[PDB]
């Protein structure tokens, strides 16, 4: 079947598990637990298609540096998470575009952003200036809650599409 | 405002009015009523932006013929619906596209693609010739129950976000 290699990418604590896990266990985790590496497997069904979702949660910063480079070279999509809340992240985010650009001989490679946390009143990201980001980037922007699940699947299920669009 | 002029295109009985009611009145429409033409304004928040879905529904055939070109100059972005069990439906796709770009001046105009009914079992359009000809049109393929509300959401904000990045 049709296997699309996701990764999941962003500053550390922006929400890159909770996001990842509400889609594969249907639950919201509200707990500190900083990633080294997840992976997770899933047979689902997108528009008809039988498929495999194949995601690699990753690290925040660690001694992730040109080890990100490995996985990069192999994910076929990227998700771009900072948080609605947190200036620096959604600044970090040209950094895990420019390196995707650079290991992947590609100005072209599918990609979509998402300020996630949009549940939380007090946001310091205002979504005019990422979505004007996004549209810089040739990529769409959507916002998602891992915590209600507002936009969760939309995030995913539209990057698996610029993935057959490209 | 952002006001996004939205109107939703395609055959007799394929399930345009029942997925802009589930959109609009969240409740699936089971009954026998053709469109004349009908319209719905909404304010609604997409991706932390307010703006108002002005949805224009329109008739499968009728004396609609160049009666059409009126409200696909003052379109900003199409919904093309047929029905997975309906093949004439699918085939007449073409023919809603090319008088859209005709009357556009256009080769790129937002549009998706959407097979509607998907909780029947017993369809004679496989989504692998969908999604192909999703592709061959340069355009998004999205299947949706105006029954089940499956995708029906995604339909739409995909549609308003393909008007976002042209
Ligand atoms: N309210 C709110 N909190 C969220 C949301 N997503 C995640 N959280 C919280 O934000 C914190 C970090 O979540 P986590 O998924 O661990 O983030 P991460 O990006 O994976 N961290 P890391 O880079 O170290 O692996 C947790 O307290 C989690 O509950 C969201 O949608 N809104
Ligand atoms: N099971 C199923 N039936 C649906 C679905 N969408 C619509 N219907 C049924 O299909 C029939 C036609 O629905 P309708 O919305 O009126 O279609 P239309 O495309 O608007 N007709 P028209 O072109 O004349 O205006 C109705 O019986 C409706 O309940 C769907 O998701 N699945
Ligand atoms: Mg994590
Ligand atoms: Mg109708």
């Amino acid at each position: 079947m049709t296997e699309y290699k996701l990764v999941v990418v962003g500053a550390g604590g922006v929400g890159k598990s909770a996001l990842t896990i509400q889609l594969i266990q249907n639950h919201f985790v509200d707990e500190y637990d900083p990633t080294i590496e997840e992976s997770y497997r899933k047979q689902v069904v997108i528009d008809g298609e039988t498929c495999l979702l194949d995601i690699l949660d990753t690290a925040g910063q660690e001694e992730y540096s040109a080890m990100r480079d490995q996985y990069m070279r192999t994910g076929e999509g990227f998700l771009c998470v900072f948080a609605i809340n947190n200036t620096k992240s959604f600044e970090d985010i040209h950094q895990y575009r420019e390196q995707i650009k650079r290991v992947k001989d590609s100005d072209d490679v599918p990609m979509v952003l998402v300020g996630n946390k949009c549940d939380l009143a007090a946001r310091t990201v205002e979504s005019r200036q990422a979505q004007d980001l996004a549209r810089s980037y040739g990529i769409p922007y959507i916002e998602t809650s891992a915590k209600t699940r507002q936009g969760v699947e939309d995030a995913f299920y539209t990057l698996v599409r610029e993935i057959r669009q490209h």
